[PDB]
């Protein structure tokens, strides 16, 4: 069997093996709890339905309006400032779902604009994030002569590894101050952020209405979120990029 | 100024302008739609405060109640099924958010599923979508020679244009049907989850206890979602990646001249 063919087969087994650990792993953390939970809240649920004298229609009609106003509590979230964040998570692909389209022609412009910018925004993280592996590149090899030379790639996963770390921290530090989340809080909204998951379960300016209220703070987390996602970029074309590859390079082998 | 910093810059300055462009188109859209139901939505709330006797507090302490059921309402999300739904979100950086890690140890081991994840899985959807172009590449050369033979980038940028909305088109028919939305909202589903983005708004196996009763659905919706993202990953190999090493190669070309 060929290089490209065997590398192939291994990856798949290796994802679905992957995805069964990870089935197994989430089902002895989370099933537990989860159910635990939801006896929980539903003897909280038939506590206050009979408080507030409510029937099952009663507490259904002010379920859908609690649930309808949810994207509307935490403030306008399409003027400017809510539409560039909107603008963001499509493109950057993190997509929170804090603010989707609701209009029909916002769903349809929202294809064509991600068909078009995911992979605008993808080469500019990736152009960018080389420039700054040269320049620290550069910098580490002007540093090494300096105290008396050779960059390696171990030298560049070390620096890379660390500057990951450093932006989730300062990241971390920032958001645990102004949203009011615990340091773990905020450090697990950064990995989910800047790791493009963005569940929506921890989504920034949501409080205060501080993408109209607060524009200093708005400023920053435009600002985070952009190099941020370099930082992470940077370390994907110098240690996964070269993988992706892989299977082109032994095919032009081949021939 | 060298080829990759006019590059670079030039990318910078159309990302910035293509967000200041959608940030404008957006607001034209849905700025107006959403004061219209924020305040339709208020009324409601007031009425429904006073149709069942409700303070500011009795509806806090009912509104808090509602929303944390909100997960609970599409049913077990956390047994083999939901923890594997949840498990392919994160690899594939897809994240609806419908269902997250409530417990603090559930959201450290994510973190570092995630971390060897997402590379594994996006390193295995551009070699497996490689293979697809090879086959493609080779299936187009057999059937030129055998009608009367070079495969251009041209004809592959079209087979794989034509593969994306053949993919989102067999998905719409398909969640349509089960989840019972219109067919555009199903292609709209299918567009956010296929390009990773994954807003939440519309998530699949949420309807009818469909991740507990209905097994042959739920199979179905992990193939789709796997194949799927290897369609449009075998485009992104074919079209895109081929621009992100564009700056390595002009700095080798740079060392290579001097
Ligand atoms: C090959 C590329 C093709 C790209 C085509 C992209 C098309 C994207 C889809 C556009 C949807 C527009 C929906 C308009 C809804 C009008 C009805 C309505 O409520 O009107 C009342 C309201 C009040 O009227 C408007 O909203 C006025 C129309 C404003 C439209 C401005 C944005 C246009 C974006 C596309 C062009 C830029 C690129
Ligand atoms: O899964 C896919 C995929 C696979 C097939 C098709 C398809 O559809 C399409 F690409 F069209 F959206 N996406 N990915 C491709 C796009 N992103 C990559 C991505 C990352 C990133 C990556 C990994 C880590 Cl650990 C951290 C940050 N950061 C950004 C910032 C802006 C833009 C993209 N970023 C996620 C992975
Ligand atoms: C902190 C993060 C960003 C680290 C990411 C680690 C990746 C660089 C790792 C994770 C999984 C790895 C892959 C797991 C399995 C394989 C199959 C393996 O295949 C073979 O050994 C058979 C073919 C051959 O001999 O080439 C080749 C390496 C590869 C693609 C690995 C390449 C490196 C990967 C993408
Ligand atoms: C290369 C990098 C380091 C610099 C890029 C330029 C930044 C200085 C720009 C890019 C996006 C800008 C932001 C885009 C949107 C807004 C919202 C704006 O708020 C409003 O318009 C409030 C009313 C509304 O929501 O309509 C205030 C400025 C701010 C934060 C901007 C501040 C300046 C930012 C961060
Ligand atoms: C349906 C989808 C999947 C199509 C995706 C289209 C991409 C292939 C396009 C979209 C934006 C394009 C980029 C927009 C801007 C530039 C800057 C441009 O820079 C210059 O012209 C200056 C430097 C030089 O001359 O090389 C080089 C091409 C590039 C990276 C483009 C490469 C091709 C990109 C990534
Ligand atoms: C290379 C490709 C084309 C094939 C990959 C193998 C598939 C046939 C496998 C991979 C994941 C499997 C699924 C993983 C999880 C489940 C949930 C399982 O449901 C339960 O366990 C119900 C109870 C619970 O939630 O704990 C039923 C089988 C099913 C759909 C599996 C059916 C077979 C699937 C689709
Ligand atoms: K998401
Ligand atoms: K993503
Ligand atoms: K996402
Ligand atoms: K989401």
């Amino acid at each position: 069997m060929k290089r490209q063919n065997v590398r192939t087969l291994a990856l798949i087994v290796c994802t679905f093996t992957y995805l069964l650990v990870g089935a197994a792993v989430f089902d002895a953390l989370e099933s537990e709890p989860e159910l635990i939970e939801r006896q929980r809240l539903e003897l909280r649920q038939q506590e206050l339905r009979a408080r507030y004298n409510l029937s099952q229609g009663g507490y259904e009609e002010l379920e859908r309006v609690v649930l309808r106003l949810k994207p509307h509590k935490a403030g306008v979230q399409w003027r400017f400032a809510g539409s560039f964040y909107f603008a963001i998570t499509v493109i950057t692909t993190i997509g929170y779902g804090h603010a989707a389209p609701s209009t029909d022609g916002g769903k349809v412009f929202c294809m064509f604009y991600a068909l078009l910018g995911i992979p605008l925004t993808l080469v500019m993280f990736q152009s960018l994030g080389e420039r700054i592996n040269t320049l620290v590149r550069y910098l580490l090899h002007r540093a090494k002569k300096g105290l008396g030379a050779d960059v390696s790639m171990a030298n560049m996963v070390l620096i890379g590894f660390f500057s990951c770390i450093s932006t989730l921290c300062i990241g971390a530090a920032a958001f645990s101050h102004y949203e009011h989340w615990t340091f773990f809080q905020a450090y697990y909204y950064c990995f989910i952020t800047l790791t493009t998951i963005g569940f929506g379960d921890y989504v920034a300016l949501q409080k205060d209405q501080a993408l109209q209220t607060q524009p200093q703070y708005v400023a920053f987390s435009f600002v985070y979120i952009l190099t941020g996602l370099t930082v992470i970029g940077a370390f994907l074309n110098l240690v996964v990029l070269r993988f992706m590859t892989m299977n082109a390079e032994d095919e032009k082998r081949d021939a």
